[PDB]
């Protein structure tokens, strides 16, 4: 069902493929982040190990703070392909 | 589901695997700062020890400081990667 | 995830590698230099003993007072590194 | 749908790119100049830090103030090579 | 989108390219000014370092004020460019 | 970005060179001048040693005022290069 | 039940090993370390004794205090596993 590489079924099966990917991604991280809370003690304020580690806890805010816009792009990426396909059908199925 | 190199698949696997290398690595690196700063005492301000050791601190105080920065170009890296995709796929999608 | 050398995973883990060395390195020489500062005692201002002894430890002094700035300069090529791999990115993923 | 090279679905698909790439541009500027931002600091007004570091970022603040013409006459652009197939069209179509 | 070598989205592009550098460049060398800052001391108003060393810091005051005006007309030259392809554009499309 | 060999992005490479080479310069000949003081001393006003030493030192001071000029120097012809590149540009686009 | 390696009657049975490996082995530690809880008495707070002993059992505590997260992750390296089948099963079984 298509032209040459379009095909309905292939593209459902991929939206199901990233999908289930997207969510077994969440899952996990969420599950690693959890330990890694636990694990990570908080010292004092002003001592030697609060300046040791500090800075690592702020990296990790700020990474984990990039992901959504990641996400929202990967998102808007499936549109344009299915776009494309659209326009593709068009141009030479007259 | 994609052109030449691009797959949306492979985006969200190498997303997770940057994810979980990141948040392995703030929590080994915790864990050692931790035991790095029980091993280290403060013998006195002014004595023959604190003229050897201080410096050593600080240089360690001073590449962890670096570390968020370079946390946070790791970030805008993978942005950048997904334009470059997207931008790939509307050239010659048409 | 990369083009042709540049991948983000690799980078994690060679920030993961640095940062233990040097955590490892700080660890090891404050405690040796602990060991040296009991060793040495301080025999007398103005005898045999502190003329032959007095410049080596100037030395010592010097020397560690030289390590932060390297510390400071190696922290400073990772930031060199990361900007060029995203400028290889940039220039011909277009 | 055109004469010679003048096709309106190539034009508006020209006009998508380029409206795509300049969003992405503001994107990844405006998120590098906030780390940018974030990364220096205001040391003191006069001190040898500030002699050595003020320049550069009046440079900075100058080029940027240079970019809103340059887009401005990027967009200018484009009304002219509508006009010029326009004419085109009208010249030899009657 | 174009008729020679002028290609809006080439430039858009370009205008990129140049943007992240020039702030990329920015960061490194106030980074790096940082540093050199903390390294020299200030020996003494009239003594022998400070013969040694002045003439040199004021070297770098110097060259460094130099930068803003090379970054203005770094930025001119844009706009020459542009200039130069929208007349190119008008005067052989009619 | 150019005409034959004026490199918009290849100039801000050139620059960030420069200023990184002229800033290591910098914090490399202070130090080292800080090393030279410490090691000569002041024997006395009339003595051979004296005589035997004032005009290294006097040298020293000469040359080390020499650099400012030099650096000066060397930060103008930017200047008559981005110049050239302009006038280049501006000569065969139209 | 599967496609190449993944096979739910052998995952169950993995799991089965697992859970019971690991009761037992608890079992074995509790039971033991209550044996080293008897054996060792507390001689005196300041005595030789007391300085011989203590940094021993203060490492006992720390190692077992590692236990908790080393468990944790043992866990989540199942969820891994089970995500992997699933996602290879979808790859090629359409």
């Amino acid at each position: 069902f298509g032209t040459n590489g379009f095909d309905i079924p292939t593209i459902a099966i991929a939206l199901l493929i990233v999908g289930v990917i997207i969510g077994l991604s969440g899952l996990i991280l969420s599950i690693f982040a959890t330990a890694t809370a636990s694990a990570i003690s908080n010292p004092s304020p002003g001592t030697l190990a609060y300046n040791l580690t500090h800075p690592l806890i702020n990296g990790m805010v700020s990474f984990f703070s990039f992901f959504p816009t990641l996400y929202v792009l990967l998102g808007v990426t499936g549109i344009v392909l299915i776009a494309a396909g659209i326009i593709s059908i068009i141009m030479e199925k007259f």
